[PDB]
C-alpha cells in the first residue's frame, strides 16, 4: 500500500518543524507521484500529467533538509544537485544533463527505474537575470541554464554520458526520458519580497492629488511571500516559460527564537541528542537545562547565524568538558545551564 | 490511400483547441509530404521540393503539443530535438548532425526510412543572435547553430555511427541525405512584438508637430504577431539565410478564456479528466462544476503562463483536500464550485 | 562539403582532410580519379577569423580551418582512411595529392557591403563639408 | 589543496573529486580508509570577496558522493567507478585573514583609526592581533 | 626523460611508469643498481597545470602527469617486466623502490620572472625625495 500523506507528513514532522504548509505539498506530491507510478499501466485513455514544486524560502529554513529527509523513505532513486554549477551547453562550466547523471549513480545506472525517480535542484535563485539585460553578453550562468531546463522538466529524451564524461561526438551516451521524473527546484529568492512589497503597496502619485490611501504594513518575509504570484517572478529575472513548468509553489516561513529552542530537542536527529549520545557511549550521562537552550537560541538570533549556528554555540560551550572528560575519571553526569553559555561558570560536573 | 488534410485535422483538434491555422499548415504539409513519398519514382520532369514550417507562439499555446499528437499518426519515423543542446562543431556541446542519429534509432537505423522521416526542432527561438550583428566572440551556442543547420535543412549527406557505436573500429559512417527530410521548427520568440510594433506603428514624438499615441490604443501581442514578416525575424537575431529555409510561417494566438474552458473538458487528456481518473482508483469520484471552470480560466490569464497556469490553480484548490482524502472513509463523491476557486469556501465532501 | 562542420586539426570536429575522403567515395576510392575531381566548399564565408575577438584564444572553428586549408588548395599530400571499411590495423593511408584538384568555394558574405562602403564613400561626416545621402542615393548592396 | 587552484570556476566538479582521488592514492584506493582521511585546504581568503567558487565548495563540506575511477587504469565503465562519501571526511579550510583584524577592532574597540585619539600603533608587533 | 612526451596512463602519448623501466635497461634490469640511479626529467615546466578547454576532450598532459611523477618521489616500488617480457604476464613484476632514486627536474620556466617581479618589485615614487627607477636598471631575470 502506498503511504498516505499523513504518514509522509509525520516523517517530515519528526525531522522538520515549522514548515507545515511545505510538508503538505511535498507529501501529497510524493503520494500522487506514487499513484502515477502505480497507475503506470494507464489502461484508461487519460494520461496523468506531472506537476513540479518550487520551494521559495529564506536560507536556513530547512529547504535542503526537506529533500534529505525524503531519501530515507523514498523508494524511487533520489538525488540532490546545485543550479549554480549548471551552465549552458557548449561552455566550460557544465551541462544540464549532469543532473540525470547524478540520479543514475543512485539507481545503479538503470534508466528504467531512473525514469520513475525524483530530482531536487538547489540554489535556483542565482540563475535569474538581474535586470534590463540586452543579452549581447550571452549570459551562460543565468538565462542560458533556464532555456536548457525547459525541455528537461516537461520531459524529453536526454543523452547522459556513462560516468565522468563530457558530451562529445562519441557514442558514449545513455538515452534517459525525464517525462516521469519529478523535479523540485528550491532556492532562496533574495529580494523577491521587495518586488512583492512594491506591487502590493506601490502606490500611485506623490502629490496632493495622488492616492496614498494604501498604507505600508510591517509583515514578516514569510508572510509576504505567501502573496507571491507568477508575475512577481518574471520581474525577478525568471523566464515565463520556466514558471509554467513549475505550477505548484510552496513558501517556507523564517524560523523564530521559539522554534530554534524546539529544534534543539524535538527533532529525532536533534543537535542536543548528538552530543548526549557522544557522552553516553563513554559512560557519562549528559543533560541540558532549558535555561541553556533559551540562551543558545538568543546567541544564534543575535548573530543571525540561524539553525546552522547552533552547532558552533554548543561546540564552544562544551569545548572545555569534551577536552577533559575523556582523561577525567569519576564523572557520572554533567549538567549545563545558562551560566555555561555566557562563560561566567564552568559546566557543573557530577561525581559518583 | 493517403489521409486527407481534413482527416489529419480531425485527430489534431482532438488534443488541440483553437489552433485552427496551425492545424491546416501541418495537415497540408503532412498530406503533401506523403504525396512526395508516393511520388518517389518522380517520373515528372520537375523534381518536387519540400517546404519547411516555423511555428511561432507564446507559452502554453500548443506548439510542443502539436508535435506529440502528430507523431501518433505519422507512418514515417518522427523525432523531437532541442536547439539548446545543439552547438557549433568542434565544441563540447552536441553537434547538429546528432538529430539525424535520433531519427535513425526510431526506424532501426534504416537510412531509407530516415530519409523520408519528419523532424521537429523545439526551442528554435533560443538559437538567435543577441542583437549584436558583429558577434565579437563566436556564439557557438547561438549563431553557430544556425550556420550548421543552413545546409542541413535544404539537404546534406550526414555522417553518423552505423549502429549506436557498437565498436569504434571500422566506423563506416552511414550516409544520409536530408534533402527530402521535412523539418518543423518551433519556439516562443519573446520580445518579437517590440520589433514588429516599431515597424508597423507610426511612431511618437514630443513636440507640437508630432503625433501622440495613447497607451490604450496600442497594438497587442497577438495583433503584432499576425503581421510578422521575415525582416522582423532578422532583427530579432535570426540569420537571413535561415528564414529562407523556412518559407511557411504559422503563428499561434494566445488562448482565450473560452478556449481555456474547453481545454479543461473537451480534449482527451485534460486537467479535469486527469484528476478525475487520479481519484477514481482511490475510490472517490470527482465532479467539476461548469462555473468553477470559468473562474479557473480567469485566474490562469493573470498568471501569464498559458495553459500550464491551469494546473497551478487546480493543485492549490485541491492541495488540502488530497492531503486528508485517503484517511477519510466512504467518501463517495466530491464537488467543486466557484466558491472553492477564490478560497472563501471549502470543497464539499459527500459520505456514503 | 560545408566549412561549418570543419575545424582545426586535433579537435573533436571533423578535419579538413575529410573533404578528400568524400571525393574518394564518389570515384570508388580511385586515387587517379580523385586527383581530377572537383570540390565545392559551401558556406566558406562562415569560416572567417574575427578581427574583433580576444587575442589569447584559438579560433579553431574559424581561422584554424583557413590555415589548414592553405596547403589543401595550393596542393599537398593528405592522408585519408584506406577505404569504406576503414581498416585500422592496415596502414593504407592512400596518399593523394591535391595539386590538380579544383576547389570552387562559395558563400554569402553578410555585412561585406558595410565594409566596402567605408572605403568607397569616404564622405561620412556631420559638418558643412561632409556628404549626406539619406540612404536613398547610397549605393545598393 | 589550495583555493587558488580551484578558483577556475570551469568544471569544478571534476577537481573537487580529484582531491579525494589524490587522497585515495595514499590509502591504497580504499573507500573506507579514504572516508576516515583528513583533508586540508589553505588561502581561503582569496576566494572571498569568487562568490561562485564558494557555492561549489560548501557542497563538498556539507557532504557529497563523488565517483572516482578504480586505481586509474586504461579505461573503466561507469559500474566500476568507486564512489566515496565526503560526509565522513574531515575538512580543514585554513586561511590567513590579514584585513579581518581591523574589522574586529572596529566592532569591538573604538571605531577611530585616523584621528588624534585613534590607535595607529602599527609597530609590526601584532601582539594585540 | 622529457615531461613533454609524458602523458596520463592509458593514453596515446606515453606512460610515466616506463621511466623506471628505461633506467633498468641501462643496468640490464638489476634492482640494486637501479635504486642508486639518477633521473633527469627535462622540460618539467611544459607540464604546468592548465585550465580546461571545451574543444579538447581531456587535458592528458598537466597536473595528471605530475601526480604520477609525484608518486615516485613519495617512494613506491615500481613493477617492471625484465628482459623484455612477452605480453603474457608470467608474474615477474620486478619491484624497484623509488625512495633512493635521485629525482632531478630541469626546465626553463619562461614567464616566471613576471609573477616573481610583481611580488618583489617595490615600485617607483613620484616626489623629489623618491627613488626613480629607469627601465635600464629596472630588473633582470
Ligand atoms: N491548444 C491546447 N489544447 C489543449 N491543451 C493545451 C493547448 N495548449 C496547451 N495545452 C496544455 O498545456 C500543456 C503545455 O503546452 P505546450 O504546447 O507544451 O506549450 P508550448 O507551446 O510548448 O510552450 P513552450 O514551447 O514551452 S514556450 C500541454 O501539455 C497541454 O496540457
Ligand atoms: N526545523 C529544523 N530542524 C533542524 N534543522 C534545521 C531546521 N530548519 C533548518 N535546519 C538546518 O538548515 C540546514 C539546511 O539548510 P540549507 O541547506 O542552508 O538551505 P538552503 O541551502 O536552501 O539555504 C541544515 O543544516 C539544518 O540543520
Ligand atoms: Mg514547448
Amino acid at each position: 500500500a502506498l503511504p498516505t500523506p499523513h504518514e509522509i507528513r509525520n516523517h517530515l514532522d519528526d525531522y522538520v518543524i515549522g514548515q507545515e504548509q511545505a510538508k503538505k505539498v511535498l507529501a501529497v506530491a510524493v503520494y500522487n507521484h506514487y499513484k502515477r507510478l502505480r497507475n503506470g499501466d494507464t489502461s484508461n485513455g487519460v494520461e496523468l500529467g506531472k506537476s513540479n514544486i518550487l520551494l521559495i524560502g529564506p536560507t536556513g529554513s530547512g529547504k535542503t533538509l526537506l529533500a534529505e529527509t525524503l531519501a530515507r523513505l523514498l523508494d524511487v532513486p533520489f538525488t540532490m544537485a546545485d543550479a549554480t554549477t549548471l551552465t549552458e551547453a557548449g561552455y566550460v562550466g557544465e551541462d544540464v544533463e549532469n543532473i540525470i547523471q547524478k540520479l543514475l549513480q543512485k539507481c545503479d545506472y538503470d534508466v528504467q527505474k531512473a525514469q520513475r525517480g525524483i530530482v531536487y535542484i538547489d540554489e535556483i535563485d542565482k540563475i535569474s537575470r538581474k535586470s534590463d539585460n540586452p543579452s549581447i553578453t550571452r549570459d551562460v550562468s543565468g538565462e542560458g541554464v533556464q532555456q536548457a531546463l525547459l525541455k528537461l522538466i516537461e520531459g524529453t529524451v536526454a543523452a547522459v554520458p556513462p560516468q565522468g564524461g563530457r558530451k562529445h561526438p562519441q557514442q558514449e551516451f545513455l538515452q534517459v526520458d525525464t517525462s516521469k521524473i519529478l523535479f523540485i527546484c528550491g532556492g532562496a529568492f533574495a529580494g523577491l519580497d521587495k518586488v512583492i512589497s512594491h506591487r502590493v503597496e506601490t502606490g500611485s502619485g506623490i502629490g496632493f492629488g495622488a492616492t496614498v490611501k494604501a498604507k505600508s504594513d510591517k509583515a514578516s518575509e514569510g508572510e509576504l511571500l505567501a502573496q507571491v504570484e507568477p508575475e512577481d517572478l518574471i520581474k525577478f529575472g525568471l523566464i515565463p516559460e520556466f514558471i509554467g513548468r513549475l505550477p505548484v509553489v510552496a513558501t517556507l516561513n523564517e524560523l523564530s527564537e521559539e522554534a530554534l529552542i524546539q529544534i534543539l530537542k524535538e527533532p529525532k536527529n536533534a543537535l542536543t541528542k548528538q552530543y548526549q549520545a557522544l557522552f553516553n557511549l563513554e559512560g557519562v550521562d549528559l543533560e541540558f537545562r532549558d535555561e541553556a537552550l533559551d540562551a543558545i537560541a538568543k546567541k544564534a538570533m543575535a548573530r543571525k547565524t540561524g539553525a546552522r549556528g547552533l552547532r558552533s554555540i554548543v561546540e564552544a560551550a562544551l569545548l572545555d568538558t569534551m577536552y577533559d572528560l575523556p582523561s577525567m575519571e569519576d564523572v557520572e553526569k554533567v549538567v549545563i545551564d545558562e551560566s555555561v553559555i555566557d562563560g561566567q561558570s564552568e559546566p557543573l560536573l557530577i561525581y559518583g
